[PDB]
């Protein structure tokens, strides 16, 4: 057990997937895993552990922001035994043809955070995601006959900016998504020796107007998790 | 509603008692607090209204970290008629007098986040509570015979820091705990003009690394309570 | 004798009123303190020992700005055995409401200043007033019948500041006073390991550029000389 | 023509390779390009266009550092319509297991310059390479039976940096190799739109301080260049 | 009048010497110059006008720090028509061969103040004398057979630094002389388009034993106030 | 021999000039200098020693940019011997007054690099040349009826910036042309314990953006090269 999951050595997987909600863990396991049990509920951040197609897997929320999720990836890594981490959540967009439900896969992911200045003294660390847990997801994807964007993410401390104007320098770099833990839990992966990937569907743009259903965002929310998965299963070749 | 809270304007008191574990909340709801109804189960962050003494008041959970706790306080302020926050939680100490369950409360708070820097042009922004609620504060343990502490606290980006030297400097310049949220919380009471406190037990020894369990730091913080939900009444008078 | 200091242990007593200006300093020993003996000319920072009913006081200069005060109040502490410094001062407002000759008291200091992050490794430390301290200048203004604001002042290096748009910022976060001090005195007590206050007057208005001249800001600020002066002896009790 | 380019539109291929050794573009274009022709001289920086099995590409040095190449690669992508940039070097390694004469990757670079921090508003931009590019340069190394290293690259301002103890946290943070331009290019790419890589064959152990011959160093130049022009054909599919 | 001055326009003479103690300044004004009179005591900071050799002369202190010598040479400049401002102070010493005595010329002044950071956007402004002041002072101690090093200062925000570790990089990049207010000074003369010099006499060594004479002293410092005087004259041409 | 520069100690004079066009250093070479031998040709970076009215001097260029510059620079002093570095180049004017053909000499130069802080302990190094040397520079064009401007240059890593508006600031602080090495090249200077001075000649208005022809720009060059030439025989004495 570690002071944020009661559980112990070999309850998760050696891949565990979070999503920021951990109703949306618990969701996931239900709907994705077979013979999955809760293996953690401190604090309410459920996580669980089944299989898919025969593949032991976990699952369990991570919360919102970075030092959120930078607990709770520490400790999996570190106290758990667990060797890759695929975050999939949802994101904001900032770019005029990155459209509502697109699934982006962030290889690297800028932030307004200070936590990797801390590590890195105070120069830039490239937030970067593990190439090959990238290329599993890219071809997972393909597979699934889904498109899927490869880029940057910007992984934000305040979800209300106080700020604003940061969203054109965002969309003049090339920004693909606004979400709020992948800068933070790719810096816990390089400092602990693991492996991540964070994916995201666009569930929101942070300047226009689409239209969709629930059903179509929904469908494409369970997109993401299949290629979360299947990249898995591609990965472990 | 707001994006992570499904209740309405009328739902919460103007005050609110936040741990960050949202269990701690259901716990303060049920032990503390009379007629009490859930008004919020978004991602599990469960918020609670009832009455103490008959003054209405809320608890609700606001997760870890500045970033989490940043989107709640905001959502609270902005649409739910909230004035006063008072964050109730847990922190590790540095000072060798400073004792497992030691109250601690946070005039003001220090931190390595960004966040405040980036709302006061990169200057010093000092994070501190409303003056009346630490005075409400100390006036309740002293009725309550509960030994209280005023000083700062240190807002911590990583529960896990790569740099431990930090802590002899916390240590030097007398902070009285290390948690995650008190810096952002004054931050976000100052920009959007409401009103903050926080006050903390100390659950571990950044030194000793004694500690409390997770079901400790959920069920047995009464003191703290009993002093915010007091703290509250003499406000009112 | 200490660098800029021409007086020997014992000649100061353990609380000491430091106005900016060595004019006021003899102002105040005149006014009211009782058989005042000058204790320090040197550079003209005059400073001066009396009583105060009955009680043992201090008061000396501490020159403007940060570097010139934190030279002061160090010696203060490191060599002649003070315990509190209460700097008695002038500041100008941003708010709409705070008129000139409105008394304020810093809980906090804003600044933008680097000393503070020299010390605390480049992150924010929030200088913070000592609470006791202020307590006692709140209850001696009340029982003057004198109105005084709690709250933030903000520091600054530059009083002519190159930017102006910083101001609209201090007022959004509610800065009560601008002046030079505050900030770098709090980081000494913290670092020095005494305890001090600021309580400034309002003595020019930064957007109405209303003013008092300098003869008024070292004869007429009666007010806040007294709520210091008696705060003191409450902090006694 | 452009300040540092005496060339006009369509002088250059939309793919451009870039050594840091200005003296490797003649040699590039000579052994590996047919048909080629001479396209810039300015500063001595000649630049050459010709086909690689029916492919046109173009060949041209950077410089050393990071506001060189930014210079060169900046024209080339708004004035002469370049779309894809390789740049083609050597690296330094930190970490023990990567040796001499290895292939690094660069899908990221951090950086101890303020360039990207300028470019985005004082926060953490991760300089990363376009994924397919990368992708490309992986499947086409590993026809060649050469297995190549995919992570971070750091790009140094200082070839000399008084700063040792750095290249312990690249080491701890999983650092592929050590150079000076990546982070600049990829910064430039981002900011004009368009899609780089660079790809660093290890010339140095940065502790170890050995190497490295210069037939073996022809040799694995050779390799990189293969490995660059094989990735563009994969590109075009 | 300023709020810092109470003089009228006419009052300064274009030039101003200026020391930190304003008791230093009386003394300057009595010993070298002729019919001097005060022409402001406000903060007991005395300002004199005389003449030298028939050549109208100012002499005021600016106290001590960047913010205090900023107020008195910004109000100088910009409201008593001050072209010139020659700071004669002391200095500590860092390097083993500057000298107790020695005359140092700040050409430029590094600093660890924000100010000029705030000024400049937050990049490197190198805080330069003129160069023709510069030239004159040379001269003129040539003139006199006097010694003078011309090079760098430091000027500190700390007197007290809590570093200490600052002095080795400080020797170890050539600076001849830590002080408190050339760096501000220049920043000031750049900002309001004035010419200024930093002259100092190093009467203390930051790292070692020297002996020398009271009477020796204040000789050295008396052949600086002849150096900054007959560098106006050479300056008047 | 050095990782940039194939020679031997005492292969270079103790005085070398550099411009930042490689291609003009055997320009320099033989319009110069007598009985001139190659002593460097790695990566096409011609370098050459010969005699000036019988003084030793090389030339060899340095490269754009401060990392560039930064390395010959550094491997000239600790490993030839080298005592001064003259850098001779071109810069671009952001004041009225300052025109094309005008001959600018940096007795300091500012910076938007991060090198000097990464030195300087994040604090504000003063960029300066030599004083010696400038004031060499400046009579050795009197003598050859130019009038050339001292003060500072600003060291840009990006001659393509983002920040347009930094150009309005150089302007307001007084800066008398932008080029990309002096801030360098003096750090490296302090750093190593050598001298160094940078000359431009006036090639663009930032602005204005006209300019310059090549004869004109000729004739200009070798103005330029002729006062570094004579400046050294000066300081020679
Ligand atoms: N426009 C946006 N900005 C920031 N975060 C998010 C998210 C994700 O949802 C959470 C905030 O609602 C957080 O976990 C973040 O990763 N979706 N849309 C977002
Ligand atoms: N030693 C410690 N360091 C940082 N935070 C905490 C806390 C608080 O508990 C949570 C982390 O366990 C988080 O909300 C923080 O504010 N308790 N002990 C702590
Ligand atoms: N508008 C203003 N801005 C900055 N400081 C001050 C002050 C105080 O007075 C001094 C400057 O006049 C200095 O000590 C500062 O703390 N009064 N009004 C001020
Ligand atoms: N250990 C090292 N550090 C920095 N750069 C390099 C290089 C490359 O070589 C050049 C400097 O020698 C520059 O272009 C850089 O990218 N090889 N080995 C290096
Ligand atoms: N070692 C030292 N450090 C900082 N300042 C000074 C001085 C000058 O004296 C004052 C501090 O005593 C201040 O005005 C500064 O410029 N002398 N020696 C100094
Ligand atoms: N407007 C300008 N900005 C930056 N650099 C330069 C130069 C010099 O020319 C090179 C860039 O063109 C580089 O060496 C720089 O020092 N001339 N005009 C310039």
């Amino acid at each position: 057990a570690t002071p944020h999951i009661n559980a112990e050595m070999g309850d998760f997987a050696d891949v565990v997937l979070m999503p920021g909600d951990p109703l949306r863990a618990k969701y996931i396991a239900e709907t994705f895993l077979e013979d999955a049990r809760e293996v953690n509920n401190v604090r309410g951040m459920l996580g669980f552990t089944g299989t898919y197609k025969g593949r032991k897997i976990s699952v369990m929320g991570h919360g919102m922001g970075i030092p959120s999720c930078s607990i709770y990836t520490k400790e999996l890594i570190t106290d758990f035994g667990v060797k890759k981490i695929i975050r999939v959540g949802s994101c904001g967009a900032v770019l005029p043809h990155v459209k509502l439900r697109d699934v982006v896969i962030g290889m690297g992911a800028c932030t307004d955070s200070k936590v990797n200045r801390i590590r890195f003294k105070d120069h830039d660390f490239a937030a970067i995601a593990d190439f090959d847990m990238v290329r599993n997801a890219v071809d997972a994807a393909k597979a699934l006959g889904i498109d899927a964007r490869v880029g940057n993410l910007f992984s934000a401390d305040l979800f209300y900016s106080p700020d604003g104007e940061m969203f054109d320098v965002m969309e003049k770099y090339g920004i693909l998504g606004v979400e709020m833990e992948a800068a933070g839990i790719y810096g816990v992966a390089a400092e602990f020796g693991a492996k991540a990937l964070t994916i995201c569907t666009v569930s929101d743009h942070i300047r226009t107007h689409e239209q969709t259903t629930a059903a179509e965002r929904q469908t494409t929310f369970n997109d993401m998790i299949k290629i979360a998965l299947e990249s898995v299963l591609l990965g472990d070749k």
